[PDB]
């Protein structure tokens, strides 16, 4: 701790429109120091996501100056491998929460309001995952 290694300039993150661009490279080292952190999975040759990719950056900001705060950030699972194995990502879009390092799968419509619901209600400190686990990588 508090070695300060900087110079080659990799540890970095993109964003688009308030949506941040996460990658199994600067996945943890953004998720870091975050109690909750909305990952957003898609695909390139996917077109029902051009329908959504305005749908979601509205919700970014949404989300942005919500309390608590928010990172709204996206990930491409084809060029993801390792985090798509992580969360199991058999499909798109595929919307998924990070709680201090506990996968939360998503149900339900995928819209602004239930889309943040779930978020917004999972970043909340008393908010606990429910039973029936489907994925435990030595949580703890």
């Amino acid at each position: 701790g508090s070695s300060g290694s900087s110079g080659d300039d990799d540890l970095e993150v993109k964003e688009e429109n308030g949506v941040w661009v996460l990658n199994d490279g600067n996945f943890d080292n953004f998720v870091a120091d975050k109690d909750t952190v909305l990952l957003e999975f898609y695909a390139p040759w996917c077109g029902h996501c051009k329908q959504f990719a305005p749908e979601y950056e509205k919700i970014a900001s949404t989300l942005k100056d919500n309390d608590p705060p928010i990172a709204v950030a996206k990930i491409d699972a084809t060029s993801a491998s390792m985090l798509a194995s992580k969360f199991d990502v058999s499909g798109y879009p595929t919307i998924k929460i990070l709680k201090k390092g506990q996968a939360v799968d998503y149900d339900g419509s995928r819209t602004q309001e239930e889309i943040v619901a779930k978020v917004r209600e999972v970043s909340q400190p008393d908010w606990t995952p429910p039973p029936e686990v489907t994925s435990g990588p030595s949580s703890g």
